[PDB]
């Protein structure tokens, strides 16, 4: 029941794309270190969703789980073009408690039941990108790009029965924007499943990090914002517990 504070590392080849504006580290484009510092001044937990599209993908991935695993102690998420149980089980096995798919769910919704069937709803996150299109809500795959004529209250309903454990909700219309998370959108989301919701896009300051939780958001996920030090995470957290939000200090 603890509001959550998650902070997410875009990676390709191993590599945090655009790096981050932390001078003390010792590699600024280094997951592992990036990662650990965040752990340290207080995240709760932490995705590592991969762009990487090449021939040295899975490879590359199962490495760094195995890098990520032994450094750091909060839950670890990893995601981004993960397509069939193998894949899923060999980077639980290597060390991920969470693994994220959402095209394949898409496609093929079965997977999510053969996830959580052996490692339980807990290891399962669904991450659905959702657009409005004509006054409905609508669910993208391909990085945003397919509009899959699926309707977003469906695809909840089906993810939550399927055996889900928790939804990121990313917000296509907040993409690369600093006006705040889709607080209608999660408000649209909240009656619809109980399942912990993640918000996600959009966060440019403080204040929206509250906006989501008092829209019925249980976590809040962030990066470039965080990346940039345009929010500090510590100052985040203080905000939040003094405005009445049940954060972990």
């Amino acid at each position: 029941l603890a509001k959550r504070i998650d902070a997410a590392l875009i990676l390709k080849d191993g590599r945090v794309v655009k790096g981050s504006n932390f001078e003390n580290l010792r590699d600024s484009g280094d997951p592992v270190e990036l990662g650990k510092f965040y752990s340290e001044i207080g995240i709760d937990e932490l995705s590592f969703w991969d762009i990487t599209a090449s021939v040295e993908k899975r490879k590359t991935m199962l490495e760094l789980v195995e890098k990520v695993a032994e450094q750091i102690d909060i839950p670890i998420t990893v995601g981004g073009g993960i397509y069939d149980f193998e894949t899923a089980s060999e980077l639980i096995l290597r060390g991920a408690d969470k693994v994220e798919i959402n095209t394949a769910a898409v496609e093929n919704p079965s997977l999510i039941t053969q996830i959580a069937q052996t490692f339980g709803s807990q290891a399962v996150v669904v991450y659905i990108a959702a657009k409005r299109v004509d006054g409905e809500f609508m669910v993208f795959t391909y990085s945003g790009t397919k509009n899959t004529g699926i309707l977003l209250r469906d695809w909840v309903v089906e993810v939550e029965k399927r055996g889900a454990g928790e939804i990121v909700l990313g917000s296509i219309d907040r993409l690369g924007t600093k006006s705040g998370y889709d607080t209608e959108m999660i408000r649209f989301v909240r009656p619809l499943t109980t399942l912990p919701i993640i918000a996600h896009r959009g966060a440019g300051k403080t204040e929206h990090f509250l906006e989501a939780f008092l829209a019925g958001a249980d976590a809040a996920k962030a990066d470039s914002v965080f990346h940039s030090r345009e929010i500090d995470v510590r100052e985040l957290k203080e905000y939040l517990k003094k405005h009445g939000v049940n954060v972990r200090l």
